[PDB]
């Protein structure tokens, strides 16, 4: 699991802090969603989990972790390449990532049928394909841990149904990842374990679904 006790960080080597007394607990094996108003350190706390941001006082124990960015990123590579990410190519595995992100069509609609030459940061693409691209580049890799950072905000209501039921509830699922995303929507509530809102850089409230409904 992902142990955290006494959350104190911020960004600066010295300042007022906006992480402030935070303790979470990440087993294996288990959806978590992390839902909150703007600006309540859900990123920042993702990025702390990361080991990215060491904390002035507290403890976190958990190794390579695949995560997707809030602001998609690409390489000056090919599609193929950029899901692959220096990982041996795959004929089932690759074609699974690739149907389950919904993004064999598109892909197909772009002038070299594969293997196109992205452009720098993807001026030749949309935001919803980067962001595609980059959740398939985060659930292509094997590996335990994956961060989603708003997977579904350049994505239709049908685009992110299909994927939060085909490459995240019945292929990450599949192989019993632990899987953190996290988001602001209603069909993904009751699909998770653990429930962590956020209000202030603080933890308002913890628990699963059930002990979150018979608490304030
Ligand atoms: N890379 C960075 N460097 C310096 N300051 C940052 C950085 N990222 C975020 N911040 C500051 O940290 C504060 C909180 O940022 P976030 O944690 O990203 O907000 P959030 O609502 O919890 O998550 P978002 O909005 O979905 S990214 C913001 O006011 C930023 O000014």
């Amino acid at each position: 699991c992902v142990q955290i006790i006494g959350g104190f960080f911020t960004w600066t080597p010295d300042g007022i802090p906006t992480l402030s007394n935070i303790t979470i607990r990440i087993p294996r094996g288990q959806l978590t969603m992390i839902v909150g108003q703007v600006g309540c350190g859900k990123s920042s706390l993702l990025l702390a989990t990361l080991g990215e941001m060491q904390k002035v006082s507290g403890a976190v124990f958990w190794g390579p972790v695949a995560y997707a960015s809030q602001k998609p990123w690409l390489l000056n590579a090919t599609v193929e390449e950029n899901i692959t990410f220096e990982s041996p190519f795959n004929k089932q595995r690759y074609k699974m990532v690739i149907e389950a992100c919904s993004l064999q069509p598109d892909i197909d609609i772009l002038p070299h049928g594969d293997q196109t030459q992205i452009g720098e940061r993807g001026i030749n693409l949309s935001g919803g394909q980067r962001q595609r691209i980059s959740v398939a580049r985060a659930l292509y890799q094997q590996t335990n841990v994956v961060f989603l950072d708003d997977p579904f905000s350049a994505l239709d209501v049908h685009l992110s149904d299909h994927l939060m039921q085909a490459g995240i509830l019945e292929l990450l699922r599949d192989d019993k990842r632990t899987v953190v995303l996290v988001t602001h929507k209603l069909q993904y509530l009751p699909h998770a374990d653990w429930i962590i809102a956020m209000k202030d850089g603080t933890i308002q409230r913890e628990g699963t679904l059930k002990d979150f409904q018979r608490s304030e």
